[PDB]
Order: C-alpha cells, then structure tokens, then sequence
C-alpha cells in the first residue's frame, strides 16, 4: 500500500547532475508545525524542481515552530511559503504574514483535507482530478510520488521526461543525514481503502495507532511544496 519506492528515491538523489540539467522556477517552501504543538516540525524547500532543504524543528512550541520556518523561507529566497493548516496550525496565519511583512512571499494555508485543487478539470497521466482523488492530502502525495516515478524512469531506465515533471534531491544542499530522515518517512506514506473508489492515503493519527509510526512531518512539508499557489 506504500505509494514511494525508495528506489525512486535513491534514482531521485542528485538526478539533476545526473541528468544534467538546473533549477528553474519559483521558490517554494512549506512547514509542517506538528500534530500536537510542541513536538517534531517540519520544513521544506525547493526551486522549481530541485528540492534544496529538509529540516527538522525540535522542542518549540507552535509559535518558536512558525518563526522558525518562515525564517528559513526567508534565508531560501521563498516566493511562496505553505503551512498545514488542518489541526494545530489553524491559526498561525497572522504570525506567518507579520513574518514576511515588507517582503514578496505569498502564504497559502494548506487543509490536505479539503477537496483536491482544480477539481473538476480532467484528469492527466470524462474523468477528473476529483473523480481520482478525495483529497487534497492525496492529490499532492500523488504529485510528488508522480514526479518521483518518472524521474526513477529517466534516471534508471533512459526514459526522457522534461525536467518540469520531476523532483531532485541536492543532496549536497541537503544534507546525508536529513535527506535519509525524509527518505524514511516517505516510504510509510500509506494508501488506504476507500468506498469511493478515490485514491486516499492514512492520516498520521492512523499511521500512528495501527502501525506505530510517527507522524511524517517532513515528509508533509515536502508533499505541501508540491503545490505552488499563483
Ligand atoms: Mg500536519
Ligand atoms: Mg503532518
């Protein structure tokens, strides 16, 4: 049920060298404040298609969490900076804009369990985008695992695919240790059966009580990257 292989992962590692091409595109940057307040945060970055930052925010409260990662934002020259909005996060929007007041970055409040974005537009890769996905959560989940699949395809198998559609890991920007970190997050992210027929994933509380795993917060930073708002 684990929608990311780690070979995916692994091929995605640096893939830009491998493959030779450059960052281009916006800035885009996303935390993760943790479910419960005080506990382990996270944050995100990438441009355009290069992911540039994974952190971890550990033993702040929910405020020292925002101020942390909209510093990061500003340190990685974010033009667009999300935050997950669903529970504890709900209402940190007014500390987020103070944080970027006088500066071009746009905040965006990301609720994976809101029906997915652009819903009724067909969908690609009479059936639409909401038809596929019940959520928001899956949508971008299915986004990164999308782009990861297909860089996996250039990478391991000479499958062209234009750069625009797949995902880097700097490891050197990032780091061995965290990069590892988010990898083994990434492989817990579950689907689950859905009487819908749409595609669903396990929330973090269920991933938590039925298999022990902690909350993916690094992993959520990087799937909210995946959607870029204007
Ligand atoms: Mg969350
Ligand atoms: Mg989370």
């Amino acid at each position: 049920m684990a929608i990311i292989k780690r070979e995916w992962l692994e091929a995605a590692t640096d893939a830009h060298k491998k493959l030779g091409w450059k960052a281009k595109g916006a800035v885009v940057s996303a935390h993760d404040p943790s479910d419960t307040g005080p506990d382990a945060k996270g944050y995100a970055s990438r441009h355009g298609s290069v992911v540039k930052r994974i952190a971890e925010g550990l033993l702040m409260d929910i405020n020292e969490g925002a101020d942390w990662a909209t510093s990061l934002a500003i340190e990685d020259g974010a033009d667009h900076y999300l935050w997950d909005g669903d529970g504890v996060g709900a209402g940190l929007r007014r500390q987020t804009t103070e944080a970027f007041s006088g500066k071009k970055i746009t905040a965006t409040m990301f609720k994976g369990s809101e029906s997915p974005f652009d819903e009724d537009a067909p969908y690609q890769a009479v059936r639409t985008i909401g038809d596929v996905f019940r959520n928001k959560r899956a949508q971008f989940y299915y986004a990164l695992a999308d782009r990861l699949y297909l860089t996996y395809r250039a990478v391991v198998h000479g499958e062209y695919a234009d750069p625009d559609d797949m995902l880097s890991f700097d490891k050197e920007a990032i780091g061995e240790k965290m990069l590892e970190k988010l990898f083994a997050e990434l492989t817990q992210i579950q689907r689950k059966f859905n009487n819908n027929g749409k595609l669903e994933l396990m929330t973090a509380v269920e991933m938590k009580q039925k298999l022990g795993i902690p909350s993916p917060n690094l992993a959520d930073a990087l799937m909210m990257c995946m959607h870029c708002p204007a």
